[PDB]
């Protein structure tokens, strides 16, 4: 997990929100020192127990009401199960991640704090500040929205079911730790994203100089700028490890529930375009379709974006060995190009598959297959 | 994008149809220089807008007329509807690419000059210029043909389903415009087979100049002559990727067509066959599942070959390495093969996958998971 | 394609079964010498044409008799015309490729010639004609029992069916061109396992070799020996690229016909099953699903074994260097590494897919997707 | 197969469960001396046989029976059959790999000899013995615990069933041969677990030792040293390959095993939670689901850990070239990672696939295809 001054403000969205428990403190040198902050730690446990409890609670509650609103028929209540529960995996590897990940994050950001001075030339506090609250302040603004509409079309609903001798719309206000729970899980993707950005960012940044410094006395400062950025490579592939070896069980369970919230999205709209019986709600499905799809390719691109760039970087350091003639430089660049020669730059989630955009093609296969057989199943049942 | 003499023609044709916004002058050494063409911009994004809502308008007075011919019934209505907004998509993409793909088209054609300069000796102008108005001809009427015999079934089935009370004509005649999109993809993928091609016949060019010039002062010119064979051979890889980064979303769209139009086709073939209700209506459904699959394959073929021409030049330079003993020779001969160890040859489509012809197994295997499904759902119903 | 005299009795075999169009005369020198025969080509091409027609025209006249005996129900009807005409696929991919394969056939036997010389050490002439005639003796004979099988089983059902206004037995009489062509596919099958097989020996042999002559003046010749078994190694990746680029089609047309065959024959055999209308027929279909399994093992087995064998051959090379202090051959050691560091040795049907025994597993998942549906498809209807 | 002083106790568990027929001498060194015992080979093959035999004569009695326990329709019938053989197999293919793995075991103790006095300084024998026994201990008793409430659940359910003129308590009586297979496939799974953990905490060992040793006169016994580890390294490569080369079909099999235990698993859960007619049967199928999960990952987790302790290996030898300066030194790194750039380090079954965590997305896909396929069938019927 990369904590740092222009993204500082991603790091306390994920505080408070029960996924970064660490104390950062700046030092005079601008510097972010990185501590475990126990307090928090228990704060984000008992958190993250407290509204799990709470949103199987209300899924009971909802199905064992008098007029249940979601969990009404058996389909149903499995698709509505299976939605809670993949959001509830998905936050529950995170704070287990952000629990059990201060050791890596303290080698990333040192890691990032050498590559930072190495790469100064190209940093851009006021940008990567505003990009990173940009996207924070758009996912956040995003989820609010969707939930809202949400809350909003299912208290319609309920009351539309409502009777004389029952209350309705306590089930829906029963919902509010599941879009809890969607907050969270909307803070840790946008941690995790600026995270694999800034590594792919700096990834670029590299080449940029390797492609500006040497294909746009001396030879011996040259030299040593090529074997910097070299160990900058290294540590970028490094800090990518870490970054996988820390959050890889949850960007896997970020995928499961994409694929799934895509799967039962898709099913309750086409319910509802066969039924004809509500329009709001056949909008909200479209926009949660659309948050599901955006937030996968949130959870995808970066790493893609990560191994790209550092997979470009040979080709830059065979242009430099075709264009270098003096000796120790022509040594340092075949001792770069041999290490670049066996990197290994694709993000993997706990080893059960490499994040990158095939993985896509892959999601629309599956959807496209469970999707059908539970319309399938719709049509014989 | 390719713009050359010999395949001007081709450029014309994309030019006319939306797709090559771009002004070319050529100069009096033969040379055609390229720029943007504002008129010729605007023309073909507001030609893409008009026929792209025309086609859209026409679908939705189909499905609200008070006969309609091909959205009739909710399977027929989705289907339909897929298979109108697949091409649009792919049309759109096409646009798009050819509005923003002016600084890589620059760059692969300078690339492509100075290749065709190196390997001079094996151009055959009149050869390349029949090849590409040939295989222009031969889609352009294929697909006027297919449109023609489409549209004539199409009139001839109206009629049959015709009330004095109202006219199934103009529902045929709505929709024209989804023709004009299919001329427009026509279009667009003869672009891209075209570059495609290209590219593969200069590698194995390339190849046959590197067999012809090392396995069947002079030396120092030897290596000269394959010091500018490897660099031509990096300026093809280049070229290949700079026609992915400016194509890639396109030809995903067309594969993402391809494999909807054979599917949509097969199951309306199915139906025709199952009812036995027409005869000219499945040989058409017949031509449309044969052009899909040719169109496919011109899609695929291109890279496939790109990829293995380029993939077989490490072998005749390690059969060189093995028959060289000349000093500057033998490290030159090593620099190629070391170059040579890190090409990225395959053609990406954004990243979603590798175009080459294991995409077409897959094809299939989709083919025959949706297919049955979608024959599957009709039994059911 | 291999020729070699060993195993003549295997060329003649594919002969006279209109595979082998070639002329063979053995040399003072014990070598076979090759030809275009045109007599054979157009026996073969005749043959073939007239066998497909024939084919067809019985499976026209059982779908179009009084009492059909396979061609009775619309699934039924289905089924065999797709078993019917992967037979015929394959055996016209396996006449095309014997008639326009000379060039590539005559490289593969000179390349073999050569390598034979260099690993004469390990040949064996007996053992080499047993295990070629074993394999096509236990071949045609495993097809004539199961073709008088299933034929006899056949012509048993349709006296079951006969009524006095029509014969059915002559019903079964018309498919005897599909046993034919069924004749043909083994005789094809068999060569095509003949000729992978030999490549994978004489991989193994080349393995032995090494680990013979270098891990269990002088050095000069050693040297020689190990020049001329890597050119042997090259030689036979060449041979298997020849096998590959002269026999894809048909090898993937015989995988195409492998997988559809197993789904039929299982579905009929599920069909046979529920109805237990029979027993002669159950183990019929068993006995057909042991063969078309056997028949996959002998395509896909034999390019698994080369290209394990060739991809071992590294692991040899690395030894030698670590265990060779001799100047010279250092150097020859280390081209052979450089040289099998790029070996292209997976077989490729035409690059649709690569053979080998993963293949299996996919065939085993689509076996198991199609299948269902089929079996689903029963239950719906 | 690892047969070592500290797992002694799991070859015993092999031994009389009929995997491990072999007789094993400690030598006064420490050595364990292993030969055949022909004794220990029939009591396996027969023990096989027998329990096969008494297995299936049970399911048919079961299936003959007045009032059939668990082969009770036919789509139970078919299901019960499938999960009965696919122990059988996994049964039937841990013994024959046992028997016929002689001298692969043979090869795999001598190469872990050397490997551990090479690492010597790493071994822990009180921590792998009371490892290897917990491992063993936990397996056997969860399969107890699972057997015995399974046979007691099945025994009140025949109970419920029972008529006065029947005994339906012999029905679950007879199927105690399939948990003896259950206890074989335990053991059998146990065994390879501990071969393939040995393995992989050895590549761990040996990448400890070179970080601490390189990374944290005397340089020629550094050297010597490395060199050491780059044999210990090409030996546990070679021991991965032989344990493949031994169990590959077994542990293919287990595969196979645990993906249709899965879905027939889940599909028995459907089944009664549809139903709703037991709930310690529901509790039971869930710790079946939960048992063959962990054996899943416990056949699955030691190929993978091995090939990424394998994998990186050489990352550390880049940085040791990085940092090493001596020449003879520096000859033995650039020697290691030639020897790491070409290693095999992935566990292939049979060649059938590589077994790492990435099948279990395919698994979950095939459980997530099969399984409501036949929840399909069961809606269908
Ligand atoms: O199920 C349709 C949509 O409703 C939600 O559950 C929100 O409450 C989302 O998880 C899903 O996208
Ligand atoms: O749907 C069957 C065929 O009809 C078309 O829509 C043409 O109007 C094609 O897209 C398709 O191949
Ligand atoms: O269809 C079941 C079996 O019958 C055959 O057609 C033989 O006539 C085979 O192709 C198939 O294995
Ligand atoms: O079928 C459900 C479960 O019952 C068993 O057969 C045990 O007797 C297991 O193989 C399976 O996990
Ligand atoms: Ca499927
Ligand atoms: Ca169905």
């Amino acid at each position: 997990m990369e904590i740092s001054q222009p993204s500082i403000g991603i790091f306390y969205i994920s505080k408070v929100l029960a996924l970064a428990p660490y104390a950062t403190v700046r030092n005079s040198k601008g510097r972010v020192e990185i501590g475990r902050s126990w307090l928090f730690t228990v704060y984000s446990a008992t958190l993250t127990v407290v509204m799990v409890f709470l949103t199987y609670r209300g899924l009971l509650f909802d199905a064992n009401s008098e007029i249940p609103v979601r969990m009404k028929s058996a389909t149903s209540k499995v698709v509505t199960a299976l939605d809670v529960s993949v959001v509830v995996m998905a936050i529950v590897s995170g704070v287990y991640c952000g629990l059990f990940s201060l050791n890596d994050t303290l080698e990333l950001n040192d890691r990032l704090n050498k590559i930072d001075n190495t790469l100064n030339a190209y940093n851009n506090f006021r940008r990567d500040r505003w990009r990173a609250l940009g996207m924070a302040a758009v996912s956040l603004l995003a989820i609010s929205i969707l939930v809202g509409l949400d809350v909003g079309t299912w208290m319609r609903i309920a009351q539309d079911m409502n009777i004389a001798q029952s209350d309705t719309e306590l089930n829906v206000h029963w919902y509010i730790p599941f879009y809890s729970l969607y907050f969270i899980l909307t803070g840790l993707q946008v941690n995790i994203a600026n995270t694999a950005y800034g590594l792919g960012r700096r990834f670029g940044r590299l080449n940029r100089m390797l492609s500006s410094s040497f294909l746009a006395a001396a030879a011996k400062n040259k030299g040593l700028l090529l074997k910097s950025l070299a160990d900058s490579h290294e540590s970028l592939g490094k800090c990518v490890h870490l970054l996988s070896n820390s959050f890889g069980i949850a960007v896997l369970f970020i995928l499961v529930s994409c694929l799934l919230h895509l799967v039962a999205t898709a099913y309750f709209l086409f319910l509802e375009l066969l039924s004809k019986r509500d329009n709001g709600y056949l909008w909200v499905q479209m926009l949660w379709i659309c948050f599901h799809f955006l937030r996968l390719l949130m959870v995808v691109e970066p790493c893609h974006l990560a191994a790209r760039e550092s997979r470009k970087t040979i080709q830059i350091v065979c242009e430099i060995e075709r264009k270098v003639h003096e000796p120790i430089l022509a040594e340092a660049v075949k001792k770069f190009w041999q290490q670049l020669l066996v990197v290994d730059a694709d993000f993997s989630a706990c080893g059960l598959c490499r994040v990158n955009r095939t993985i896509l093609t892959s999601f629309a296969s599956a959807i496209a297959t469970y999707l059908v057989a539970l319309i399938q199943f719709q049509r014989t049942n």
